[PDB]
């Protein structure tokens, strides 16, 4: 009776973005920000705006969530996995630079449970910004107090990593200039604000 | 049990503005922004701040809503009708110009169902700025993909209620300076932010 | 089932700050802002950002609350009492200056009902700033339209004693003044008042 996630909230007639209660299978009720983009609903799992929220958090906090749902936040790996579980989901990354240009990229992904350290497997689909995250590789999540070779760009924040590493840490240190997104070719994008958004494939 | 509208929320002791769940009679639960103005509760049905949200939406999305309840949004004609068909409602239009002067006007009104293309019938009650919307006339809603009648120049873009008289009154129009409000006998008002608000009479 | 306060919300696994419904015993449902500070949940009862909200409100609005839960607001004395009742709670005051620094101070307190004019009785516990509010004294609430006086209290609703002093966080914004008597005057840009159980 309580919707499982944002797509079913949308299909039940809530077509506006905002904060909603959901309850995925085998889970407690918790609140999410549902973000409708061009008529399609997403669950917002990460949001960064100005660096005010410290993202160099513990493993426990990256697992259960931190921040403010009306501002900068991280939903929580346990909550994200409760949504995704064994399903193929779609991940959208939205970056805005300091010149206020908007870039997006979408991936098809699978996510493992806490026993796999929430291993992420991505394949890029579309976007107007080149990919910076290794594709078709098992990416292991790590925090400052919970290391999985340690990537130089993982020194701050919780992120998914492989030996190839890279400048791709959207949960990295917000320098007070923003964040960095270095694609495979070499072009590095200065990032002022980020969103990470998911929705089921079907 | 679940409050019917923002006035119900306020009367049950919740006097802060914010996003709340409501369930109008024989309707599904949905969320609204309750806006209390000078100690008086209102249900906010549209809000425009800086023109970041595109308002040149489909008929389908004007029926069911679009946008961000904590920002720029349109509640949706089906949901507006679900609220108002319960009783009789006052419509408050609030306009902010670029000098940050607040202007307002309040109307008595009734609203038809989808079978009438949500026809609006307005009577101006009070305000501090001239009314620009034809009164005591069936105003038919139209969008870019859903035309009822004659195409008004201020209605090329957006979902709005129109009559043969047209006029510069389309608060869901293209946001440039900003939006335009002008009565037939009055001067043009350049509008930076808008609100549309309803509560029972 | 509706949780009774922000501690239950957090313990149930919602560790993000924000607006949530709650329902203390013998009370209607109402919404609060749960603020998570260093992994500990607090109920935000007062919040001021930039003076956009007018805090020279009437007694009835100070009892039932006013403002925006995601912005500047006052939760309301009746709702604050619904949470605390005759329990001994903990109060935290958060003061942010204009130079971006943050100052805090924590109190043990108990609270009286409306026929008491919501008397506040507190004593400081910790804090990186001196206290400007009289400790271990019964401070009674008053608004511009409801007296029980201090010149710092001509604007806003606040708890007062004969000591007075610039400690009115609900006072007139320009920003706000926090000064212990014969001490440094802090000009405050933003304020937070938070409570949680012991």
């Amino acid at each position: 009776m309580i919707p499982a996630e944002c797509t079913t909230i949308y299909n039940r007639g809530e077509h506006t973005s905002g904060m909603y209660a959901i309850r995925p299978s085998n889970s407690q009720v918790f609140h999410v920000y549902c973000d409708v983009i061009s008529g399609s609903p997403w669950t917002l799992i990460q949001h960064r705006i100005d660096g005010s929220q410290n993202f160099n958090e513990t493993w426990e906090n990256y697992k259960y969530g931190f921040g403010r749902l009306d501002g900068e936040f991280w939903l929580g790996l346990e909550k994200i996995y409760s949504i995704v579980k064994q399903s193929n989901y779609v991940l959208r990354i939205e970056l805005e630079d300091w010149k206020d240009n908007k870039h997006y990229i979408e991936y098809s992904f699978y996510l493992g449970n806490h026993e796999t350290n929430y291993t992420l497997h991505l394949v890029a689909i579309t976007g107007n910004v080149p990919n910076a995250i290794p594709e078709n590789k098992d990416l292991v999540f790590s925090t400052w107090d919970h290391k999985a070779f340690n990537c130089p760009e993982g020194y701050s924040g919780g992120w998914w990593w492989h030996d190839e590493c890279g400048e791709n840490n959207l949960n990295g240190k917000y320098n007070k200039r923003g964040l960095s997104w270095k694609s495979q070719n070499g072009r590095l994008y200065s990032i002022k604000s980020t969103k990470m958004l998911i929705h089921p494939t079907d």
